[PDB]
């Protein structure tokens, strides 16, 4: 062989120091040779490195895990497609015009279900003795199953207990038995909750420009759709296995095939006739291109193949960023063509911005009235009524504004700033009634 890429390397570097991720890994395959990237800290304060041992939470690259196994049960006649999911979750009562609805499996796998969005919000949350069925009774979907492709992250948690309820058998012992046992993956597991794995990063998320270590949920019932922990050398045995599938099992090698077959029968926009398949992405132009990013609260990731071409991409970041969600398209681009686009944008960071704008920009503004008054019973308990009553209004709003949304949800996955945009509007309101007493 030769020597990695250093029009390659440099791409990756621009891109992590754009995205501001403590740690990078990524890992590009090309017919046998395989690339390695791997850059920065998997934790700041110890200043731990990023190595290959170091595992990383998937995001949504889970539910190719997920998928896979569902396809690996199908082909062994333990399930079927079609099958509704009431047959193996009963409890679960999903509405559509007051009616429950008929969900199949294969509603679930290719997110036409009609979950509606805020069932991501209380998959996340743990709950110690619910179960799946029990958290999304009586929902009322957005269509009527099978009507259109809207992505909900709960759909494979769906999916996750159908496995247990089929094998008998917990999630992580199926993935492990069926999966990264007889691939080799000997570091990579579906975990049970916020125990402690040995080489996991450290989470990050912006906050006031900077990265700042952030403690994310990790709810049993999410682990299917966003929590399976991997490292770079079993993302490449992942990889190499999609991609070389005759020295696998007949069952595994059938299971893959039915993988990567998108639901076709879906409504397609002007721009976007991309098919989802079990927990994939499938792209005919310049393709077939397989792909999906991974998105977790202080976590992204990316992957993609072009198997015509022997090509694999994954990248692992401890820190949620577009500009990793785009690094694989990025270094497809580059492999392709030799060119690729400017880093795109990413929405903590504007987010993150416009948070320290506006509170700088209460806290002019509170000096300015506490400055102006300083050189200046009843008075107490008013000036403590109205910062105590839009603290009320600030603790509402966001399950009015947006039914199923609340500031538990907003603290998961905004930047570490959100805090200070209510404490500063009550703050404020505090010394202006303060002031205004004066
Ligand atoms: C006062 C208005 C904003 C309060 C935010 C909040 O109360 O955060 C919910 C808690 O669950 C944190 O996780
Ligand atoms: B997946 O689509 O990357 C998924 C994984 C997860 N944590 O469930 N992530 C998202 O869908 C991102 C939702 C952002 C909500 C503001
Ligand atoms: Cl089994
Ligand atoms: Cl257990
Ligand atoms: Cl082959």
């Amino acid at each position: 062989i030769g020597a990695q890429d250093e029009r390659l390397s440099t791409l990756i570097h621009q891109r992590m120091q754009e995205a501001k991720v403590p740690a990078l890994s990524v890992s590009v395959t090309i017919k046998g040779v395989r690339q390695r990237f791997v850059y920065g800290v998997a934790d700041v304060a110890s200043q731990k490195a990023n190595t290959l041992d170091t595992v990383y939470e998937l995001g949504s690259m889970s539910k190719a895990f997920t998928g896979l196994v569902v396809q690996i049960l199908i082909q062994e006649g333990r399930l079927r497609q079609g099958d509704d999911i009431i047959t193996y979750l009963p409890e679960m009562r999903l509405n559509y015009q007051g009616k429950p609805a008929s969900l199949t499996v294969a509603d679930f796998l290719y997110h036409t279900s009609g979950l509606p969005f805020s069932t991501l919000a209380r998959l996340e949350n743990p709950m110690p003795g619910s179960a799946v069925a029990q958290q999304l009774r009586n929902e009322n979907l957005l269509f009527a199953p099978g009507a259109k492709f809207s992505y909900a992250s709960a759909n494979y948690d769906v999916l996750g207990a159908v496995i247990e309820n089929v094998t008998g058998k917990t999630f992580t012992e199926v993935i492990a038995e069926r999966l990264t046992q007889p691939l080799g993956m000997s570091a990579t597991v579906a975990v049970k909750g916020d125990e402690i794995i040995v080489n996991k990063a450290s989470g990050y998320k912006l906050g006031f420009g900077k990265p700042v270590l952030f403690h994310a949920p990790l709810a049993r019932n999410h682990v299917p759709a966003a929590y399976i922990h991997s490292t770079l050398p079993d993302m490449e045995i992942w990889i190499d296995a999609w991609l070389h599938r005759k020295a696998l099992p007949a069952t595994l090698r059938e299971a893959m095939s039915n993988s990567w077959r998108g639901n076709s029968d879906v409504p397609l926009a002007a721009d976007n006739r991309i098919l989802y398949a079990s927990g994939w992405f499938i792209d005919q132009n310049q393709g077939p291109y397989i792909s999906h990013g991974g998105q977790n609260p202080n976590f992204s990731s990316c992957i993609a193949l072009r198997p015509d071409q022997q090509i694999g991409i994954v990248a692992l970041a401890n820190m949620n960023s577009n500009l990793i969600l785009q690094l694989c398209a990025d270094i497809d681009n580059y492999l392709r063509i030799g060119k690729y686009a400017d880093g795109a944008g990413d929405a903590i960071t504007a987010t993150d911005t416009l948070f320290v704008y506006l509170t700088l920009l209460l806290c002019f503004w509170g000096a300015v009235v506490v400055v102006r008054g300083a050189f200046r019973v009843r008075d107490y308990i008013i000036a403590l009524a109205v910062p105590g009553l839009v603290a009320a209004m600030l603790y509402v709003a966001p399950g009015i504004l947006s039914p199923g949304l609340d500031w538990r949800f907003i603290l998961v996955w905004g930047p570490s700033s959100v805090l200070a945009i209510p404490f500063g509007i009550i703050l404020l309101a505090f010394v202006l009634t303060l002031n205004h007493q004066i």
